[PDB]
């Protein structure tokens, strides 16, 4: 009938019935069930048609007051389109609905309470890399909005036969470079070494800085990828300052204000969109905890420890807990001072609890990946830690993709 | 062939081959796959015999130098025993091996590096509740060891037909009571209200204190449960003090030094042990984060906030992070000062990483439940957060059980 969900915090019980519409490996980052690979032939008509019917029904069933004539007309028009062309085109309104629903169906997203507030940029008419670059620049500019961040998504042309895919080779729109120095040390974001090297190989000019924004590596209509530098006037950054420790700014840190996922695939009604970058606004712990404190990233934890005068040689002193918290305070304080939208993890978790609650009333479910929803620091202090969650893959949905460099056939 | 495991911290790769010997719901606390319920008929001989053979082979295969004659003799002797009695008895040495292996196969345990260091108390000859009480007292006394905590387990008689089960009704050996006061407020451990009431119903005398140790509710040979008070001289406690904030002790807090799970079932070679309490030593965050900071427990977070002079009215101030850390420092400092064994979560996580590493070399696997292994605070700061893990149920194994009060048929 349904699955029982319990909130060990408030003792509340939820009944999950939404999992029935889904299509021990838990701590796997990129599992196959969350990936949607490439193809070299169109989507079989016997598979496409049913999925399209399902979607058209979902879309029309969401209206406050049903419009049956249009519903039938659309189902019929879509079928005829599939019969005559082997694929079909979504109406702008259907695309909008799809992007929000896909967001809404993202197990790993904690900001889903904002699901209905999303700007959609229709770039399905695109043809060249230069044109992709232009759309991406518009997106970056729109979303940044002088610090008052706005969530948006740019939808490029859908996969046709699978040989003319549009793909952003970057993981995010804005991301810093990582360089292996001559003296053996690493500079910048150590996690981007191979990709930085890739850009260098394609002609990009390395500036060997600590915070050099990487170029957009665009691939359009199956063509080989072209490199484009992001116009510095478009990249808004925040200078890190601590509200008490003046020595903090001496660390010379900063971070970009725009969190935008660039390499995911949007699946809707049998249609696949290999290129559709999107963004929301940052949750403080992503920068404060992941970017700055991961040993495989900027790794600033120990230096902030010494600066604070902590006993960085005794783990039981809980110095790491003391440091990470100050770094997080610096991040939040800095964004707040530069008037750049940002949300702390505590407020974020509460917001999601409200969302999950709204979702179960509205449709009897909310796909949730606990491992991703629980913040990287102070987990049990947040309500999300005490919430039992079901993790299933609905549709529409945003899937991961096999890295483009691993399956791309180079022409020149 | 095997499953690939990746450590996103060091980039290392492990090959899991151990999962083949196993018998999306992830964030479920007490799933059926981890529970072993009651029965009213013996274990079918066609099921028992194979499991027994498997175990005897495992046990004999673990010796540095195989002793084949004994191996054959044992297999044969065990079969004859099963044929003639319908069950069988493990040798003390086999029991020891079973308890350690079960520990070793506990997905949710972070202290598994200590797996081979375990004291085993053989109480399989027990008959009455008074006798269980005596064994439990010996265990508590042995394990506490004046603060220098020792890991131990007391094994009571195995399930025969399922109608003469030995069961400790408590979740832990030492645990504080929770009382609903006349003025509506809760006193003590709010999580133990029903159980405290149960004890009261069975004759126990409520002292309405904040830290009253609950009585042992023992059930022996299927008989109705008898209540027994734990001798105060046996319960070692630690008074909470902060190394800087003198107002900390004014909070009048303390906690027991002995973490002992009392209600789990030990499964080995087809045999089931419904009563086998065990203990290790505390990991600081269990008390500092779970006991003191859970809203459904002692809920001291806000008071510690005000005392610190923090802005407890603004979540973005990260006051909760500041508080919880001081509480954790108080806990660790207090145990260290009273000479009571304890391990901080940072050291704990490192220790487990070493264990997991040792396990993959030794047997190509280590069952791990990420959701439980990652500490309640500062997750990504610990190496465990960046480790991909496989969660499977091997054998021997410690299972959960349906609450005794839910399936017990009362006699008087
Ligand atoms: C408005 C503010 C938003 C906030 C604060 C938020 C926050 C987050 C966070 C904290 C993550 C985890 C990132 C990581 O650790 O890798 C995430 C993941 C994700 N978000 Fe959101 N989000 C927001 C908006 C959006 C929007 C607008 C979309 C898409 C239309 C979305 C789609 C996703 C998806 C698909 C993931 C999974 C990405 C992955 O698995 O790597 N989110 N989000
Ligand atoms: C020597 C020190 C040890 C440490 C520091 C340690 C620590 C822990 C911790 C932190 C948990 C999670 C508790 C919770 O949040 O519910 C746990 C669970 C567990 N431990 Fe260990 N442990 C130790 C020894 C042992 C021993 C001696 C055994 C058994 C022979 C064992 C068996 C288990 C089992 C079965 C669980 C799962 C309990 C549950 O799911 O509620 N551990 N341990
Ligand atoms: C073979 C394909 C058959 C498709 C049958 C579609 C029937 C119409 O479907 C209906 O649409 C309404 C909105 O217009 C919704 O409110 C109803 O819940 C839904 O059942
Ligand atoms: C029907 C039951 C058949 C059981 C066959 C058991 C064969 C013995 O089993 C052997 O025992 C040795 C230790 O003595 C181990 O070292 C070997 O790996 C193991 O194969
Ligand atoms: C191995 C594990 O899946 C990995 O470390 C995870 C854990 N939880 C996460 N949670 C979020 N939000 N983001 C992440 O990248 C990760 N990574
Ligand atoms: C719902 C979720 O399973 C529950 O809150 C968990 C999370 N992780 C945990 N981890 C540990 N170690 N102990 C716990 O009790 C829990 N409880």
């Amino acid at each position: 009938q349904y699955v029982r969900i319990k909130n060990w915090g408030s003792g509340e019980i939820l009944h999950d019935t939404l999992h029935h519409k889904a299509t021990c490996l838990g701590s796997i980052m990129n599992p196959k069930s969350l990936t949607r690979g490439p193809r070299d032939k169109p989507t079989p008509l016997e598979e496409l048609l049913p999925h399209a019917i399902e979607f058209i029904n979902q879309y029309y069933g969401s209206f406050k007051e049903a419009k049956i004539e249009e519903h039938l007309a659309r189902l019929e028009a879509v079928t005829k389109e599939i019969e005559t062309t082997g694929t079909y085109q979504l109406t702008l309104d259907e695309l909008i609905f799809a992007t929000k629903m896909a967001w809404r169906n993202a197990p790993r997203c904690i900001g889903r309470i904002q699901w209905s507030n999303l700007q959609v940029f229709d770039a399905r008419n695109c043809s060249t890399a230069q044109e992709m670059f232009q759309h991406i620049c518009r997106h970056i500019l729109y979303a940044t909005n002088n610090g008052n961040i706005r969530s948006a998504i740019t939808v490029f042309p859908q996969r046709s036969d699978g040989k003319h895919d549009f793909r952003l080779w970057n993981s995010q729109l804005i991301r810093y470079a990582g360089y292996q120095m001559p003296d053996g040390t690493i500079r910048g974001d150590a996690a981007t070494l191979e990709f930085t090297q890739l850009c260098i190989d394609l002609g990009w000019k390395p500036r060997y800085g600590r915070f050099d924004v990487l170029p957009l590596v665009l691939q359009a209509d199956g063509q080989d990828p072209e490199v484009f530098e992001i116009p510095p006037d478009l990249v808004l950054e925040v200078t890190m300052e601590h509200p008490k420790y003046e020595w903090f700014q001496e660390l010379g840190l900063k971070w970009y204000a725009l969190p935008a996922v660039a390499n995911m695939l949007l699946e809707v009604g049998g249609l696949e969109f290999p290129a559709c970058p999107f963004n929301g606004w940052y949750m403080g712990t992503e920068i404060g905890v992941r970017d700055f404190c991961d040993t495989q990233r900027y790794n600033i934890l120990e230096e902030v420890g010494r600066r604070m005068g902590l006993e960085t040689h005794t783990l039981a002193s809980l110095w790491k807990d003391r440091a990470v918290t100050e770094i997080n305070v610096a991040v939040l304080h800095s964004f707040q001072k530069q008037n750049v939208t940002i949300m702390d993890h505590h407020t974020a978790s509460e917001s999601f609890m409200k969302h999950m609650q709204n979702e179960y009333r509205a449709r009897g479910g909310c796909p949730a990946d606990w491992i991703f929803l629980v913040p990287p620091v102070s987990g049990s202090i947040t309500p999300v830690f005490h919430q039992e969650m079901l993790n299933y893959v609905l549709s529409p949905f945003y899937y991961y993709q096999i890295e483009p460099w691993k399956t791309h056939i180079w022409q020149n």
